């Protein structure tokens, strides 16, 4: 099944990813509605997460599209965040649970962004204890991805689409939004455990 690698705050690794948590975060048009309002991220923990099932279909995705894509797996790093990360991590992205550009799975650059999404679209109703989107007590997660992008395909407009573009893997949607319409495009690497800090 799947385990966790507790990464410590002094590898390398943790912080590298912290960073890249701490360092995209950014302003939304809705003002912190949905993901509260904060600066910065009290990171309490952060986890590599090790299935063999889930490696082994990213692994064998990775093979075709690659074939159809100049032999290169156009692999990415970017922020996931849903209420549903504990299957994720469990069972990886499951695209019959799969928006703005179709039923993909939604991955981001900002990790602001997919806080937003912790507690479901538009922040639901926040936290379960406090009732609260801007909640600075209640541990959030988020989940730090390999994501095969494939030969993209760039929408400009926002359409309902099942899967990409013939000879495409992927579509960045137009700030960009990255959808794939395959779980096995992405693996769930980094766990991340954290709390939205009071300005
Ligand atoms: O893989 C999935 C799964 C796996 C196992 C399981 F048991 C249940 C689902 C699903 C597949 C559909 N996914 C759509 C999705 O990602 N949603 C949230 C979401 N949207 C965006 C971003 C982000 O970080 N998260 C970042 O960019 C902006 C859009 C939109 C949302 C829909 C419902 C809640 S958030 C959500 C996860
Ligand atoms: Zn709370």
């Amino acid at each position: 099944g799947t385990i966790l690698l507790d990464l410590a705050p002094e590898d390398k690794e943790y912080q590298s990813v912290e960073e890249e948590m701490q360092s995209t975060i950014r302003e939304h048009r809705d003002g912190g509605n949905a993901g509260g309002i904060f600066n910065r991220y009290n990171v309490i923990r952060i986890q590599k997460v090790v299935n063999k099932k889930l490696r082994e279909r990213f692994c064998h995705r990775q093979k075709e599209v690659s074939e159809e894509n100049h032999n290169h797996h156009n692999e990415r790093m970017l922020f996931h965040g849903s209420p549903f990360i504990n299957a994720i991590i469990h069972k990886g992205f499951d695209e019959r649970h799969a928006g703005m550009f179709g039923a993909g799975i939604y991955f981001a650059e900002n990790s602001s962004k997919s806080n937003q999404y912790v507690y479901g679209i538009g922040g639901g109703t926040g936290c379960p204890t406090h009732k609260d989107r801007s909640c600075y007590i209640c541990h959030r997660q988020m989940l730090f991805c390999r994501v095969t992008l494939g030969k993209s395909f760039l929408q400009f407009s926002t359409i309902k689409m099942a899967h990409a573009p013939p000879g495409h893997h992927s579509v960045i949607g137009r700030y960009a939004e990255y959808v794939i319409y395959r779980g096995e495009q992405a693996y769930p690497e980094y766990l991340i455990t954290y709390q939205i800090m009071k300005p």
